[PDB]
């Protein structure tokens, strides 16, 4: 979700600006064959 679905439709920017709304995150990207956003 978030902009991670998957191989053919992974924007990793739009998880990145997600997960960076979130208190304590520094960042994200789509994990797992482009269909998790991990938010690190």
């Amino acid at each position: 979700g978030f902009g991670c679905n998957g191989p053919w439709d992974e924007d990793d920017m739009q998880c990145h600006n997600h997960c960076k709304s979130i208190k304590g995150y520094k960042g994200g990207y789509c994990a797992k064959g482009g269909f998790v956003c991990k938010c690190y």
